[PDB]
């Protein structure tokens, strides 16, 4: 009954804390999501100042309840199936020869309002690397993320890797490990093996004066025939 909440537009509010090498950060995101279209409009600021770390190593961090999934693979929509109670996600991000992130949120209803709210934990990164060197370009590539079942977790897992463009015209690798857990005891959906396309567009708002993002989403679940 969960997925009877996303049927139209949901205002959503993002809050994140995190450390990358000891330099604390908080970022705040406001905007709506539109789960029959797999559409995301968001604005992200960072609170403390400027970021001390890429804006693209936040985004995969920075709801997938609002993809859209096509009529015939319902039944394998996880995300929705958890709410409004919600499910806890933790992930392992691991950029390759460089540090990696730790990260666990906690996505669900707070009134009417769709919240993520975040803990992230950056260790051994390196100082001239492209992340804490901010070499990265101000840009995403689409990406597949593939879903699997952890049925005695009643769960998921999510393993996928993304690649981040580099201003000299090579490539960062950031290899991600994903696992979700519900919140309430109510049933959820546990799905088939599937993926869900993901595409990314970020850009400026030319009257913001704080370090932002602004970051429109386009999520769609595919891989299941019949």
């Amino acid at each position: 009954k969960g997925e009877e909440l996303f049927t139209g537009v949901v205002p959503i509010l993002v809050e994140l804390d995190g450390d990358v090498n000891g330099h604390k950060f908080s970022v705040r995101g406001e905007g709506e999501g539109d789960a029959t279209n797999g559409k995301l409009t968001l604005k992200f600021i960072c609170t403390t100042g400027k970021l001390p770390v890429p804006w693209p190593t936040l985004v995969t961090t920075l709801v997938l309840c609002f993809a859209r999934y096509p009529d015939h693979m319902k039944q394998h929509d996880f995300f929705k199936s958890a709410m409004p109670e919600g499910y806890v996600q933790e992930r392992t991000i691991s950029f390759k020869d460089d540090g990696y992130y730790k990260t666990r949120a906690e996505v669900k209803f707070e009134g009417d309002t769709l919240v993520n709210r975040i803990e992230l934990k950056g260790i051994d990164f390196k100082e001239d690397g492209n992340i804490l060197g901010h070499k990265l370009e101000y840009n995403f590539n689409s990406h597949n993320a593939y879903i699997t079942a952890d049925k005695q977790k009643n769960g998921i897992k999510s393993n996928f890797k993304i690649r981040h463009n580099v201003e000299d015209g090579s490539v960062q690798l950031a290899d991600h490990y994903q696992q979700n857990t519900p919140i309430g005891d109510g049933p959820v959906l546990l799905p088939d093996n599937h993926y869900l396309s993901t595409q990314n567009a970020l850009s400026k708002d030319p009257n913001e004066k704080r370090d932002h993002m602004v970051l429109l989403v386009f999520v769609t679940a595919a891989g299941i025939t019949l």
